[PDB]
């Protein structure tokens, strides 16, 4: 009888999280051209943390 | 009546810093094989945070 403001059923059940780490994957094997090789390492890092 | 020393129009607009940026990236992307890396990672950050 009331509304509601329901989540998609794509994050209750943590998938979302695959897709993330995906693209965090990725980010971290491409590399960086225009920028120095210290920043790669300080975001990869940091991606790797996580 | 009066002279005036007008820019291109070109400036009044900014788009030559864009042009500016082409150059700066275009040397980002070039390795400096006369000299060590430490020059080149001096120019690159000084580039970059332009």
């Amino acid at each position: 009888g009331v509304l509601n403001q329901v989540l998609n059923d794509n994050i209750r059940n943590g998938h979302v999280v695959n897709q993330l780490m995906e693209a965090l994957m990725q980010l971290s094997r491409q590399q960086f051209p225009t920028m120095p090789v210290d920043y790669k390492r300080s975001i990869q890092r940091g991606i790797l943390l996580l």
